């Protein structure tokens, strides 16, 4: 009952009044006041964007969005890899109450289509990469009135850029100081809306209010479940900020006034390098980053010495790679969050001066959790693995015209089913197991993957693995792996499958085998293609 479910503490200070572009403006400008202050830099080009700068360019194109037409709940989209100008019309949409539509700078034509057909946008950001599969798309879409081109200085075949849209529904001179963003209501006016397919069915588009993003802007500047750098301090992120995981970790980032240093493509040099002469000292990556920081020589080729807080999302990670990387670079651990599309950013994260290894953290204020028995639906106690269910204000208003399958994910108490494994200690540690669809069904066994993953991780040959099952006629599934070796070491199958039987039980042992790979088929969140290590492993 009650005494199973885990609440958040109270926020360190009550929740600031006013819709996530009014926060916004507020930080951008307070920051603005300080000379120098740095907003964004390309690590690529290192060019950058002071918070002035973004400042003008926010308030110009809210103001020439608002020339052009757009009322509050109209609909924008932005497809674009990660860039200085991404954020531009995601927080000029947010202060004149216009809904951001962010989209996959790398969906084919088909799911540029269903994504674009959920959020019905009138205008689309795009960039000079992705602005000829949009027009492709555009031409069987007769909602798109408008396509902006976010990193040109020049218009291209017809179709405008950022300037000169600005230029043309602005007046110039146009005094920034007296511009002021829209109020209205916080807990209705959808911010944003992001695609996830949450648990079941095909991608959807998830429905975030600005009272979610409100919620977010207090954790990440709360004391203890908030960034632990200071305003100014550099940090480097590689998540895509069409995906959830960057968007409202990037938009917090604003709120506490740090120096983004962002890139469109990892590149284990160009990251290191950037962490260095930036004198970066947080940074936001993926447990296959995690693994590389725990293991790669390179690490020791640069100075590193600012870096202090590591965090890791999107997937599962590691116990043994967490220590690992905390040990190496001599830090009291690591920071982990844990969240889904649906509930706008992490709900669980680790909090300053906890950290428990291999716990993602705790729950974050304003939210509840609960561990489910997955037969009886029943609460669970302490150290019992269930599905993770959630409850909270950042959780989503529902998906875009589908009541339906936002009931199949929100029960009719106000329960979200993440659709995850894991569970609690004693202290209120949670801890995820793995999400429910990719445990491998071995005979009458469900084997999670993550479990063997992290055995694998422990070699000090192998950075990284993928584990699934192949079909078998009698057992149905029988786990296997796919394992990514540690440049000039070697290991054979056997070496792997003798390995992971020492330490695990008869129905884990790897009895689909073991195939060496280049690379872990991967998502840009960290999410493991089982089906294509599947295909590899057939
Ligand atoms: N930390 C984690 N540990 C284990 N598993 C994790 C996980 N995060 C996501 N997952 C998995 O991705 C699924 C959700 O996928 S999803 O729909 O595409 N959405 C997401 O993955 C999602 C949305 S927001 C978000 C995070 N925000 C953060 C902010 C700060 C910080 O320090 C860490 C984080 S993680 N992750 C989850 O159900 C879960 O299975
Ligand atoms: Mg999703």
């Amino acid at each position: 009952e009650d005494k199973n479910i885990v609440y958040g503490p109270e926020p360190f200070y009550p929740l600031e009044d006013g819709t996530a572009g009014e926060q916004l403006y507020k930080a951008l400008k307070k920051y603005a006041q300080l000379p120098g202050t740095i907003a964004l830099t390309d690590a690529h080009t290192e060019e950058n964007i002071s918070y002035a700068e973004l400042l003008e360019l926010t308030c110009r194109l809210a103001e020439s969005l608002k020339n052009y037409g757009l009322k509050q709940n109209n609909t924008i989209a932005v497809c674009s890899e990660n860039n200085l100008q991404f954020f531009i019309p995601v927080i000029a949409a947010l202060y004149i109450g216009v809904a951001v539509a962010p989209v996959n700078d790398k969906y084919t034509e088909r799911e540029l289509i269903n994504s674009l057909n959920i959020s019905k946008p009138t205008i689309i950001f795009c960039s000079k990469k992705t602005l000829q599969k949009i027009l492709q798309v555009k031409k069987k879409l007769s909602y798109i009135k408008k396509i902006i081109i976010l990193d040109s200085k020049e218009d291209i075949g017809g179709y405008q850029c950022l300037n000169n849209f600005i230029s043309q529904h602005s007046d110039a001179n146009f005094n920034v100081s007296n511009f002021k963003p829209n109020s209205f209501d916080r807990d209705e006016q959808v911010a944003l809306i992001m695609n996830s397919s949450g648990t079941t069915g095909l991608p959807k588009g998830v429905m975030l209010t600005h009272k979610n993003l409100v919620v977010r802007f207090s954790h990440c500047r709360d004391p203890i479940f908030g960034n632990q750098i200071i305003p100014g301090t550099a940090i480097l992120t590689v998540i895509p900020f069409h995906h959830g995981f960057g968007m409202f970790t990037t938009l917090g980032y604003f709120t506490c006034g740090f120096r983004i240093v962002l890139m469109h493509r990892f590149e284990e040099e160009l990251f290191l390098k950037s962490l260095q002469d930036y004198k970066v000292q947080s940074t936001l990556l993926v447990p296959t980053l995690m693994a590389f920081f725990a293991k790669s020589p390179l690490v020791d080729k640069y100075d590193l010495s600012n870096l202090k807080e590591i965090a890791s999302g999107g997937a599962p990670l590691s116990k043994e790679v967490g220590e690992a990387v905390a040990k190496r670079f001599k830090l009291p651990g690591i920071r982990q969050g844990y969240g889904l599309t649906e509930t706008t950013s992490a709900i669980i994260i680790t909090p300053e001066g906890d950290v428990k290894p291999g716990s993602t953290g705790k729950v974050v204020p304003f939210f509840s959790a609960k561990v489910v028995d997955l037969d009886t639906g029943k609460t669970l106690g302490p150290n019992q693995r269930g599905e993770l269910c959630f409850k909270g204000d950042m959780i989503m208003k529902g998906y875009v015209n589908n009541p339906e399958a936002t009931k199949e994910i929100i029960d009719k108490d106000g329960w979200l089913h993440s659709g995850d494994i894991g569970y609690y200690d004693e202290d209120g540690h949670f801890f995820i197991v793995d999400r429910l669809k990719s445990l491998i069904k071995y005979k009458g066994y469900q084997v999670a993957p993550a479990e063997l993953e992290s055995i694998l991780l422990q070699h000090p040959s192998i950075i990284d693995a993928g584990v699934t099952g192949i079909p078998d006629e009698d057992a149905g599934e029988l786990p296997a792996a796919c394992v990514v070796l540690q440049p000039g070491k070697h290991l054979t199958e056997k070496e792997v499958i003798d390995y992971v039987a020492s330490q695990v039980s008869s129905a884990k042992r790897l009895r689909g085998g073991v195939r060496f790979v280049d690379e872990i088929p991967k998502g840009s969140t960290g999410k493991i293609d089982r089906k294509a290590l599947r295909q590899i492993l057939q």
